[PDB]
């Protein structure tokens, strides 16, 4: 990863459902996005980071600057806020959103043209690869 900066396209997922099951998020919505092919769309410069995440069901938005910890609003996600922080280590990104459910996160990381991802919620484990295209 030079600059993050870039659009990603869809490429593979796998176990989306016990991420949002975890979230507790309802099964009309949770079987809705089993069947999307989001997109990464990131702006990166140097320290702070605009990272959207689009699909055909709603779009997700969150702005940031790496190591300083911010009160992200995930309502548009599963209906809470956390105290989230960013930071880059072990050469790839991770976040920890701080609050009611534990183990809530998630970590980025490059290699070659693709944007690997890594969700987190409780017990819980998420997968998800992306293709650069932008």
């Amino acid at each position: 990863p030079p600059n993050l900066t870039g659009y990603y396209r869809f490429v593979s997922q796998k176990n989306m459902e016990d991420y949002l099951q975890a979230l507790n998020i309802s099964l009309a919505v949770r079987k809705i996005a089993l069947l999307l092919k989001p997109d990464k769309e990131i702006e990166h410069q140097g320290n702070h980071m605009t990272v959207r995440t689009l699909s055909t069901f709603r779009n997700y938005t969150v702005q940031f600057d790496v190591g300083v910890e911010f009160e992200e609003d995930l309502r548009s996600v599963d209906g809470r806020k956390c105290q989230t922080i960013v930071t880059w280590e072990e050469e790839h990104l991770v976040c920890v959103q701080k609050g009611e459910v534990p183990n809530r996160g998630w970590r980025h990381w490059l290699e070659g043209e693709m944007l690997y991802l890594e969700l987190t919620a409780r017990d819980a484990v998420c997968e998800q690869v992306f293709r650069k295209v932008h």
